[PDB]
């Protein structure tokens, strides 16, 4: 998962 915020794929 990526750092927030992450859209759409995280």
């Amino acid at each position: 998962g990526f750092r927030s915020p992450c859209a759409p794929f995280c």
